[PDB]
């Protein structure tokens, strides 16, 4: 069965499949960029072909088993795998799982799409993905601890750790501590002679090197992802809403790190986000739910139901067919397929998860002509961005502003006195030239997570436009998701191009 | 006899007796940090204290011997010793010293205090300190170049010189020249491959790296430690003074480079210098002292005694007790003791140096409840918080400034030049808008120095808010010495909470 | 012969004899820098006479042979040569040359000529130059490529190849691609370890770590260059021109890379280019010649003759002897000699090439007292400027502005902002406070390259300044030359001072 008619495709075929319809697009653009007075038009179209058959498998996987001792005196075997797709640019980056589903082909496939979402957002990684098949409730601290210095070893001596070659990041079932425990090991052990030891990891704690401003920063690029999208009225009108997200109803699937996170951005945008779908039950309330209550109502009794500022909703996996402006997957993957396309109501999608949308499912809600998907591989990079940061930080050996905020601020002030001046002097009485209330306040608050909030914001910006300027010149219509491989096919195909691929 | 009643205890006593009351205030705050579900309070306080167990000792002492020949043909050996205080960050900092008195057991006290200095102004490096053991002005420049090249190679072949591992500075006895010497040897010999050499030490001279704004930057600091106590009226009330430095009067204890500059800096302020005690002769003057005249005059004279624009002081040795606002001690350890501290007058005392106070001569004046001390660790580590900052400029090869001077001038010509075009468009007459005398200075000598500057007094005001804040909220009232430390010790504690302390 | 009465000498002479001007003037400044108590007048001179002799040589040279297999499949033996002439500041910087002309004395003078130009622009970097002697037009794209990747792998083998040793650049014969070539062959190879390893070269493709401005930066330095010494009066009226470059007539001595895009900035300034002599033919026009037609009309029919907006001119190799204000040579080496230095009718010539004139043309024109030479090795160094900001970005890992072009956006319509309310508060209406259209267009289009243009402005601006410095105090008149050799000798020579030159 073509691709376009399958049910439940593995993620894998997935990738390759919306890889494909974007290098279509994109060839004869590939062809022109190739300067050689060498090559005639058919050597260089055999050639691009040969670059593209190269970008879409993986380039290596390393695969390890070690033992661990239990707290009480056994001993057990564990697996685990980390996937380095692309390194036509290094060092690679991705997160490592802890969960009983990693396996060979998950971390593949993940790793792919990886490559793809750096090339979105300008950020010069190849991907990589890795994972430790245990479950990680099941261990106490001292064995969690045991096996995350392991792995920090035997991958550092294979070359799948260290700040030049591979820069890991947490994923489910891990954290910053872990990620602290990571840095600290390879600093004493593989690492000792390195001076950039603490870039070989990111999402570290604040005092080990971490950044400022990552906690939020999935969700913060999901909004300004929404924020490109409904500035535009070609768009907006095609689907049936007006400019801007002021107003605009959300309906949200998920409500971990990601969709509590977009939550919070989206309500104080001045959306309304009337329904929240967990794996177990959901909410909803069409005059919208404020998210600090509901996050400290599931603090306290230990989930969303019977949250007092809203109402409980019938059969809670049907809350994502009911109409709304937006709808935010943010959960598993392939939560929209063949079987349920049809039933979503909602005029944008804009995808804070890893392929929630499977190619048959793209194609009936392309065909309906009123759904705009956001894709993935863009929306929900902003984490991405900054983990490129903290990486650049940790190079750089200082925090972002710790040798401007002073100065500038004081530029500033001179800025205004001579204002001051000059209006006084123009007018001839007095006029206080001061920095107004919200002025005052980013100056008070001046600290790194704002050039972390506005290096993201810029980025999310310019991409989010050379999708659009993409789309509109190959007359995609609403096909962002193809534009967007268009894009990031391009900047890999240029790295080949000129590092030479005349070898083989 | 207890600590608070010995006449002349040790220096590394001192920091130990110090480091345990900062120790005792901050414990309950440094268990509550500690995430842990697998581990019971009982737990958590035993690991707390096995990591203020592991701070206080020196990790590291390298001792070396080595032959040099004289410039007769006859050979001597050489003494030398570099220790090594915490590696909880690397590189280590401090400098060296050419001096007699040089032994295991000073340069061990002095790196202990260099770690919590360090940690005071948010400088991420574990503190060390060296020395060399003659007597420099016994010895032809010739010499003293073959000893500064012999102990560059043997420390650095052994991990105690190296932009990465350990990175010196100049104190008593050394200075620029000889640090130019090491870094030119290292770069020659163990660090050839190195592309950081000329960062494995500070104090340069300008041409091989070194920073504008280094000479100045610890009486620099001094200053600017009094303006953040001096604007506060609860303590300034409590020991009978008003606000700010402008009027008060000041006694300063040596005139090498932190007690000159000191008093060029507080002359500025609007300060009244009225006494400057050496080691064999003090003057003063209840009008004030100007700095540059006393400054030619002992560059041509030799001394400051018969300074035209002062007064000769009776027993030389007593002008430290007569009445003033301002005491600054800025010569050796342990000037005020036990049978000397109720014959001081001061309200405030900034400790530009190191030790100047035993901890009987402290409980004394903290008894007597009218008196400040600002303690050395903060207030004279204003030189550490640059020698930070020219590391990095070797780390990023190029001088601050070097690439936005230009381009941060023009864009605040076209901001006036914006202004100035609004301006008359709304009150219709020429109207134009400059930067007034003080900016248009400031834009005309735009250099290093001045983010430097910028750099030291944002760190200053940051740590010194910090230390008046812990003061607040652990009812310390005038004590803080004690807030400094407890500051010092929760950064350096959260370093071995992150990385792991679960081994041993 | 004395030089200054030589028709055709050496290139590697004029230098030296050049040299030693400059050496003559800075001597008695050098001995009074060396601050040194051991050692008497008469023992600085002789070191400092010393360290000027150890200057002038060339340090190394590492020559090569290699075979490569041309597309046939016949084997050819290729020569190639690299000098590295100071190694007082290290990596060592210059291009690289694919000529039969290329010779192991060639690339000596050029690379003892780049030591100086470096220190003219304050880049900390010894001077180097490189060479393959083949005539790369005879060749196929396949066989440049073999040949390219081959002197990457020998050059970095031996040091004369890498970030921290030696980084080269493109010249005539070779360019972008082939730097692309040398940069992925070092990643691969023998820099496979070295997290810097794009920093091996400049003059790189963009999308493999080059910077936006490089390609016009050389005319950008001219054009900058012109305008400090325009501004001048003393020396306008000397030669009998009024100030400024408006109105000011120019003919140009090539039109490649350098003098086309001189030629472009001069006429965006307001100068008049009236004439263009080439290889084979010239033009001219009175009234000026429009950059875009002329360059527009030599990519169709493949030369500048009988370009319709000009007329071409007698024998066209007589072109720069006709009157005008300011002469730029910009194509071979000592187009201007003995034998036709009195014919030079221009009142300014900018030295767009390496050595154009003779010492004995130089001598000729500096007693006829009205014609002011502006020298090459300060006023085409501006691609050297620029090259070092491409090294820097590349250690930097990140592009400039990437952190910050939005940051400073937000602050400065803040700051507009302020201004708006507090205006409207002071004159009781409505007043918008915007920037104006020059403003606007710099914000809306903000990228690297105006942070590149400006870094260049502000180095050429500062050293041309100094230039005029050292000429006013030692009474050089004229003779701009003499004066720059003297400020780049005395910035070499301090850093051997400091290194330390007892050793021998």
């Amino acid at each position: 069965k073509p691709m376009e008619e399958q049910s439940n495709p593995s993620f894998f075929k997935m990738v390759d499949y919306y890889f494909d319809k974007g290098a279509t697009v994109i060839e004869p653009k590939l062809v022109e960029e190739m300067k050689s007075n060498s090559m005639s038009v058919m050597d260089k179209k055999n050639l691009v072909s040969g670059i593209l058959k190269a970008i879409k498998p993986v380039n290596k996987v390393l695969y390890i088993t070690f033992p661990i001792r239990r707290d009480n005196g056994e001993f057990e075997v564990v697996e685990a795998w980390r996937a380095q797709h692309s390194e036509h640019r290094t060092p690679t980056k991705g997160g490592i799982r802890y969960s009983l589903d990693v396996c060979e082909d998950e971390v593949k496939a993940l790793s792919a799409l990886m490559t793809y979402k750096c090339a979105a957002v300008d950020v010069p990684f190849g991907g990589a993905k890795g994972g430790v098949k245990i479950d990680p409730k099941m261990y106490t601290d001292y064995e969690i601890e045991k096996i995350t210095r392991r792995i920090a070893i035997e991958f550092a001596k294979k070359g799948f750790l260290g700040p030049g070659v591979d820069v890991p990041a947490p994923d489910m079932g891990t954290g910053e501590r872990e990620m602290g425990w990571i840095a600290d090991t390879y600093a004493q052990t593989i690492g000792h002679l390195d001076r950039d030891a603490s870039a070989c990891i990111t999402g570290k704690p604040i005092v080990a090197g971490g950044i400022h401003g990552r906690v939020s920063a999935t969700g913060r690029g999901v909004w300004k992802g929404l924020e490109v999208f409904a500035k535009e009225p070609e768009y907006m009108e095609k689907i049936g809403l007006t400019p801007g997200l002021p107003g605009k109803t959300v309906i949200i699937q998920g409500f971990g790190n990601v969709g509590l996170h977009t939550m919070r951005y989206l309500h104080r945008a001045g959306s309304k986000v009337v329904g929240i779908q967990e794996w177990d039950c959901a909410i909803h309330n069409p005059a919208g739910i404020h998210p600090k209550e509901l996050e400290d109502w599931r603090d306290q009794t230990g989930s969303i139901k019977n949250f007092p500022g809203a109402k409980n909703f019938e059969p809670f996996g049907d809350l994502i067919y009911e109409a709304c402006d937006i709808l935010v997957p943010a959960a598993c993957e392939k939560a929209i397929h063949k079987e349920n396309a049809g039933r979503i109501q909602a005029k944008i999608i804009a995808e804070a998860a890893n392929g929630p949308t499977t190619p048959a499912a793209d194609k009936i809600l392309l065909e309906r002509g009123n759904c705009l998907i956001i894709p993935d591989m863009y929306v929900n990079s902003g984490g991405v961005t900054v983990s490129y940061f903290e990486w650049l930080k940790n190079l750089n050996h200082v925090s972002y502003g710790r040798l401007s905020f002073k100065y500038e601020e004081d530029a500033n002030l001179m800025l205004l006195q001579s204002v001051q001046d000059s209006l006084e002097k123009a007018i001839g009485k007095e006029a206080p030239v001061r920095p107004n209330a919200q002025f005052a306040a980013k100056i008070a608050g001046a600290s790194e997570k704002d050039i972390v909030h506005s290096g993201l914001e810029y980025t999310m910006a310019r991409s989010g436009e050379a999708i659009i300027r993409t789309a509109r010149k190959y007359n995609l219509g609403l096909d962002m998701r193809t534009a967007a491989y268009a894009n990031s096919i391009e900047k890999v195909y240029n790295t080949y191009r000129t590092a030479g691929f005349t070898f083989t």
